[PDB]
């Protein structure tokens, strides 16, 4: 104290895996039916590029309320499910809401295509995910909360993005 601390916010539809990713990150356990309504906060002490960081993570479940957690958010995971086209299309809305709240033309965010383990149920291709990330000028990562693919990496990379914005 003063210590490096980051308020990270996980946003997205609609059963995309916001809770599963968060709980995998914090506890290394995969939750299969986590109450979809529950919005809660978690903390993890990490070492990223050899530098200590406390990550405070809001697992979200539009108006003043959401505007406020967007206002204080230092970085955002924009999550969709690769098996849910609707959730993919919703990403546009989230990014626009965040930039409106921030009154900025860019802000630390990463696009996450979750449920990549369900390779024969995909409604969104990896190429389509990469194209969306290009349009939004953000980093894209595919993940799976179920097999714990790119879970730590997604959160670490968001911190890297925040740090690069502060360089
Ligand atoms: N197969 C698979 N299922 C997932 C994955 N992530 C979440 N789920 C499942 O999808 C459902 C919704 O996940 P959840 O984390 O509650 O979604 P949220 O509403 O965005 O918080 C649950 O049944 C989870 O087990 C994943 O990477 N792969
Ligand atoms: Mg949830």
């Amino acid at each position: 104290s003063m210590q490096e601390k980051y308020r990270l916010v996980v946003v997205g539809g609609g059963g995309v895996g916001k809770s599963a990713l968060t709980i995998q990150f914090i506890q290394s356990y995969f939750v299969t039916d986590y109450d979809p309504t529950i919005e809660d906060s978690y903390t993890k002490q990490c070492v990223i590029d050899d530098r200590a960081a406390r990550l405070d993570i809001l697992d979200t479940a539009f108006g003043a309320m959401r505007e406020q957690y967007m206002r204080t958010g230092e970085g955002f995971l924009l999550v969709f499910s690769v098996t849910d086209r609707g959730s993919f299309e919703e990403i546009y809305k989230f990014q626009r809401q965040i930039l409106r709240v921030k009154d900025r033309d860019e802000f630390p965010m990463i696009l996450i295509g979750n449920k990549a383990d369900l390779d024969h149920q995909r409604q969104v291709t990896q190429e389509e995910g990469q194209q969306l990330a290009r349009q939004l000028k953000v980093t894209y990562m595919e993940a799976s909360a179920k097999i714990r693919m790119n879970v730590d990496q997604a959160f670490h990379e968001l911190v890297r993005v925040i740090r690069k914005f502060q360089e």
